[PDB]
This record gives structure tokens, sequence and C-alpha cells, in this order.
């Protein structure tokens, strides 16, 4: 069936960990290796392959790898024209978007398109604000990228990036400043769960309504996280460790929409933040 996949992260040192959770029945396999020990890096998936994007070996990474479940093996594919620590990435058309993330003190704004077909990446008009730790969200065919740190300021501004017209277009701020939230998709509305404020890590969570143009509290997490995974699985969103001020999470909560609650389902094997997710 299709697994929530869990690649690299951090405990203590970058590590290398390609881990798919069932939700079905709720067992944990091993799967290969990254090549190269990540975190902050993102994950998504093209035509039924695994992608792990940017992030950083604790030396930042423009590295571009593919993860093929049926053969069960990595393969490089074409570096990104920056290296990306903290990027947030999301998939239009076949095409995987890396937005934002940094290079050293470089706090990017520029966006990058890749191109499977091809094993190319171009670059797209770029943000109208500097993103690392950003989250990324596609929906009709926009794509959105919510939160982050500019280099000076944390924020709680988002933005929505035209692909027909090649543009972006500030929307409606958050109602929290959030770096290092985990930004997904679900039913029509974007949502931004956990997170840093500047102070602490968050539990809250709030949904935009893109008709409405606000964005809206829904129920907090058990456990305050930034840089968790975050997926989305049957109709719920899963999110998978993080950093909670003080330890790193093995904790991976589900949040059901129709009963506005949050659950803990299952732990990861070992507790990290800062991995890429993604579902097939
Ligand atoms: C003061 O405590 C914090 C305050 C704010 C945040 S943050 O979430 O907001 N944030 C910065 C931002 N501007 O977004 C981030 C920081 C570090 C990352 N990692 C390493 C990396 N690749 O850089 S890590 O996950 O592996 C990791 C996390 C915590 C510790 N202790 C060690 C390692 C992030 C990865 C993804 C997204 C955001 C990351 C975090 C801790």
């Amino acid at each position: 069936g299709r697994l929530i996949y869990t690649a690299g992260g951090y405990f203590r040192q970058s590590l290398s960990y390609l881990e798919a959770y069932n939700p079905s029945d709720g067992t944990w396999l091993r799967l290969a290796d990254l090549q190269v020990p990540r975190s902050g890096l993102a994950g998504c998936v093209v035509g039924g392959l695994l992608y792990a994007v940017g992030g950083r070996n604790n030396t930042d990474s423009s590295a571009l790898d593919c993860y093929n479940p049926m053969t069960n093996q990595w393969s490089p594919c074409a570096p990104m024209s920056v290296p990306r620590n903290r990027i947030g990435v999301g998939v239009i058309d076949g095409h995987i978007y890396a937005v934002g993330g940094s290079h050293g003190c470089i706090h990017h704004n520029s966006v990058e398109r890749y191109e499977p077909e091809r094993d190319e990446w171009h670059l797209v008009a770029p943000m109208l604000t500097r993103r690392i730790g950003v989250g990324v969200a596609v929906l009709n065919r926009l794509l959105y990228a919510v939160g982050g740190f500019d280099g000076t300021n944390r924020l709680n501004s988002a933005e929505c990036y035209y692909p027909e017209r090649n543009e972006w277009r500030m929307i409606t701020a958050m109602n929290t400043i959030r770096s290092g939230a985990g930004v997904c998709v679900l039913h029509n509305c974007i949502y931004a769960a956990g997170g840093y404020d500047g102070q602490d890590q968050l539990n809250s969570v709030e949904r935009y309504d893109v008709e409405t143009e606000t964005w809206t509290f829904v129920a907090p997490m058990k456990h305050r996280r930034s840089a968790l995974g975050i997926t989305v699985h049957q109709g719920r969103i899963y999110v998978l460790g993080g950093y909670d001020g003080h330890t790193f999470l093995d904790s991976v909560e589900c949040y059901d929409p129709d009963t506005d609650t949050w659950s803990e389902v299952t732990r990861m094997t070992s507790g990290r933040s800062g991995v890429g997710v993604a579902v097939t």
C-alpha cells in the first residue's frame, strides 16, 4: 500500500535513515540509507519516485537524490543551482519546486523547478521574501510559501506563486510567526502546524481558507515541535518528529479533520527532527 516515508533528519548528528510507516497495520520498514546523511532537507514524490532535496550534512546541500521503492535504491540527480538548507518543496504537474532555504548565511528568495523527464533544474520568478525554514503547499495548481526566517525577522507572512504567470503575490499573514513549521494541504485548506515563533516551539495549528483569505486556529498538537515532518494520508495529517525545545521527538501524531482531534498513532524508531517526508 501507500507508505509514509521519512528521510534523513538529525539527532546528535545528521542521519541517513530512510524508513517508511504503514498506517494500515502500524509497521515500520527500514529501507536503503541515503548516500549522504542530511537534515533540513525536503521530500516529495513524482510518478511513484521519492526525492530528497537540499538540506545540510553536519556543509549545505544542493543535492537532489531519487529513491525508487521498486528497487530500494537511491540515484543521484542533477543538483540545484545553489545549496538549500531548510528548504521547502512542492510538486506541480510532475515538476519539483525548490523554494528558499539557505547557503551559509545567504537566505534565498530564489526558486527553481526540476523536470524529472530531462533531469534539469531551471530558475523561475523569485519570492517577494527571503525564506528559510519555509513551509510549502500546492493547492489549485498554485504554490504557497508559508513563514520562515528572512535573515533578520521571523515571518508570519505567506505568498503564492502563479506558475502560468510566473509571479508571486503576498496573501494574508498567519496569526502566529512560524519558522520550521509543517505545511500541507488537506481538503482544500492550507495547514501550518507547529514551528518556532522566536521564543518557543509551537503546538498550535492554523489553516488558511483561500476563498475567505482567513487563517483560523484548529486543535493544537500534543507536542510542541519545530522542524517537524508532515504529510497527508487518507484524509488525515501526519506529523513526524521535530524538536520541542529540549528533546528530539519520535512522536508521530495524526490529525483527523472530521473530529478536529490529534492523536499519537506511532513513534519513529528513534527521535529526530529536520526530516523530509512524503507518501507513495
Ligand atoms: C533555538 O532552537 C530552535 C529554534 C528554531 C528552530 S527552526 O525550526 O525554526 N529552524 C531555523 C529556521 N530559521 O527555520 C531550524 C533549525 C535547525 C534545523 N536543523 C538543522 C539544519 N539542517 O539546519 S535540525 O532539524 O536538524 C535541528 C533542530 C534543532 C536542533 N537543536 C538541532 C538540529 C531546521 C531544520 C528544518 C527546518 C528548520 C530548522 C529550531 C531550533
